[PDB]
């Protein structure tokens, strides 16, 4: 259901949980 | 239903808790 | 009825961010 | 257009998940 996910850059450290029921 | 997950840029390690449940 | 997870750098040293099950 | 996981980085490490439609 419109799913736009966007990230730029990353990391070594960091936690970083991310859920998405669609 | 319409989801953007925009995330840029790093850091040094922490707790980042996301959750799109709609 | 539209999420829109947004995070550019920055946050605070903990375990945050936005959750919402419904 | 669904499915946009627009991802620029590799970042393999720390705790990266992302949970596409559970």
């Amino acid at each position: 259901s419109n799913f736009l996910n966007c990230y730029v850059s990353g990391f070594h450290p960091s936690d970083i949980e991310v859920d998405l029921l669609k």
